[PDB]
Formats: C-alpha cells, sequence, structure tokens
C-alpha cells in the first residue's frame, strides 16, 4: 500500500480546478512518478477507466491510493521531455516526424476508442517523449484551446474529437503553428466553427488531404468520424509507409532520440 511517505518531492507540474500534479521520487525504487492530486470536495471517467487501460503509448497508472480529503494517483513519467518543447526548437518537423508520432498516437486512440473511451485531451501540451524518443500521451497540460467545432457547439464529446485533436496537433507539427495563430484570439469560437482552416503551399499533397480529413467541421464527414472509426485515418493516402503492428510494438526507430541515459536521467526537468 502506497502513502504520501513513500515519495519525496520535486516539483509541480502543473495545477488546476481539479488538483494538481506534481514531479515526485518513489524513495523505495528511486523511481519518477508524476502524482496527480485531486481535492475530493472539487468532486470519474479518469479514474478507474484510465487507471486498467494499459497501452504503449499512453502514460500509466501504477499506484492509486486516498488521504483523507483528496485522491492520489501515481503515474509513470516519461523522461524525454515534452513535445512542445521540442517542436518549438525545431519550429517544424519533417512531414515524415509528424507522420511517426501520429502513427502512436493513431495507435493509442484506436485502443481507446475500442474500449469505447473518448479521449478528450488529444493536444501538444499532453505530448511527451520517453527515453526512447517514443510518443506518451500524458494525462495534463504541462495556449489557446482548440476544441473540436462539435464540442463548441453542441458540448458533443464523441470519439471524432480525437481525430480533431489529432488534426490540430498534425498542422501544428508540420506547419509549426496553429490554423489560426495570428488572427487575434477572442475570434476562435467563430474561426473553428466558421472559418476555412488554410494550408501552406509547401505541404505535401497527402498531408495537406489528411489535415483537411481530420479538420472536417463535421464529426460526421471528419476523417476517422465514420462508423469505421480509426481505419478511416489508417487507411488514409497520408499513412502507406505505416507499419501498424510495428507501431504498438514499438518497434518502428524514434526519427528523433532524446538525450538520456536511463530513465533516471533527470535533465529533461527544467526548461
Amino acid at each position: 500500500k502506497v502513502t504520501m511517505n513513500d515519495f519525496d518531492y520535486l516539483k509541480l507540474l502543473g495545477k488546476g480546478t481539479f488538483g494538481k500534479v506534481i514531479l515526485v521520487r518513489e524513495k523505495a525504487t528511486g523511481r519518477y512518478y508524476a502524482m496527480k492530486i485531486l481535492r475530493k470536495e472539487v468532486i470519474v471517467t479518469e479514474s478507474r477507466v484510465l487507471q486498467n487501460t494499459r497501452h504503449p503509448f499512453l502514460t500509466a497508472l501504477k499506484y492509486a491510493f486516498q488521504t483523507h480529503d483528496r485522491l492520489c494517483f501515481v503515474m509513470e513519467y516519461a523522461n524525454g521531455g515534452e513535445l512542445f518543447f521540442h517542436l518549438s526548437r525545431e519550429r517544424v518537423f519533417t512531414e515524415e516526424r509528424a507522420r511517426f508520432y501520429g502513427a502512436e498516437i493513431v495507435s493509442a486512440l484506436e485502443y481507446l476508442h475500442s474500449r469505447d473511451v473518448v479521449y478528450r485531451d488529444i493536444k501538444l501540451e499532453n505530448l511527451m517523449l520517453d527515453k526512447d524518443g517514443h510518443i506518451k500521451i500524458t494525462d495534463f497540460g504541462l495556449t489557446p484551446e482548440y476544441l473540436a467545432p462539435e464540442v463548441l457547439e453542441d458540448n458533443d464529446y464523441g470519439r471524432a474529437v480525437d481525430w480533431w485533436g489529432l488534426g490540430v496537433v498534425m498542422y501544428e507539427m508540420m506547419c509549426g503553428r496553429l490554423p489560426f495563430y495570428n488572427q487575434d484570439h477572442e475570434r476562435l469560437f467563430e474561426l473553428i466553427l466558421m472559418e476555412e482552416i488554410r494550408f501552406p503551399r509547401t505541404l505535401s499533397p497527402e498531408a495537406k488531404s489528411l489535415l483537411a480529413g481530420l479538420l472536417k467541421k463535421d464529426p460526421k464527414q471528419r476523417l476517422g468520424g465514420g462508423p469505421s472509426d480509426a481505419k478511416e485515418v489508417m487507411e488514409h493516402r497520408f499513412f502507406l509507409s505505416i507499419n501498424w503492428q510495428d507501431v504498438v510494438q514499438k518497434k518502428l526507430l524514434p526519427p528523433f532520440k532524446p538525450q538520456v541515459t536511463s530513465e533516471v536521467d533527470t535533465r529533461y526537468f527544467d526548461d
């Protein structure tokens, strides 16, 4: 049975209206985890559900305990640094690079949607890299919100919004900026809903096909909003060189390899 006293405090990873996430070290194993702490007072789609859903690119929930007035979920912390950090350093990624990350993400969501689970949070901030350069969908915000249009209009969080999530995340990695990075900001509601998303000219006709598909303002017409769900996305022109079995297998070679010795190498824990 884990407990508060089993860990050492390192840093604040994120706060919120739900609670906070802390970086800690299990004193026994010396390992590093991210302790998500929730006020019982404030408050189940994250608990149990996300606790038993294991998967190569989804963050694993190591221990789950509770204090007298808070819920604690100790989770595995990827130490390859967050994508956002990496993307900003390179301004943009190779259409292959995007393709790479996109596929591991697409693998994570095919799995989730199969367990009838809608992620809701596919977005750059929630993306890190493990010590081998593989992607890790983290459960928290380490930025203008880009809620799916059907979320903005009908508060409908169906399977589809994860694809949009993918889409917005993949419009950034390859384009280096959000679809409306310039235009004011209070205009997103109107923009995301009624504004055609423009694509750089320097885009491979397939990538431009993908983005357009992942960003259809109609979930019913979105690439992946089809009754076949992920298949549509796994089978899009942009994803040919894709060996979907190698992905879940952590077989593909990470195109960029974070610079850490062991998972205890705590360098990506600053800025």
